[PDB]
């Protein structure tokens, strides 16, 4: 929001957009919680994928994501990405 006064002593919202919502840190966390999509399912891609993003990146991939080296699963990529999914199909209606 804005308020202009630029008339005398006359005064006008120049513009103003309202933005109102709720319910909204249950998603952020399944975004990024601790059993949120992103981090289980970057820790995955990146075990199952070959090579490493430059350390700099890494530092920031494993500090938000959480990335461990090594899983002793023999789960495949495909089962590696759909678990983050299957868990954040029930975070979606486990909450608002």
């Amino acid at each position: 929001k804005t308020t202009l006064t630029a008339f005398g002593f006359a005064s006008a919202d120049l513009i103003e957009i309202g933005l109102e919502g709720k319910g909204f840190e249950p998603t952020l966390e399944a975004l990024f919680g601790k059993q949120g999509f992103f981090p289980d399912s970057v820790n995955k891609a990146l075990y199952w994928v070959n090579g490493q993003v430059p350390d700099g990146v890494s530092k920031v991939l494993v500090d938000h994501f959480g990335y461990t080296k090594d899983d002793k699963h023999e789960q495949d990529m495909v089962n590696g990405i759909m678990l983050s999914v299957e868990k954040l199909i029930k975070d979606l209606k486990s909450k608002e």
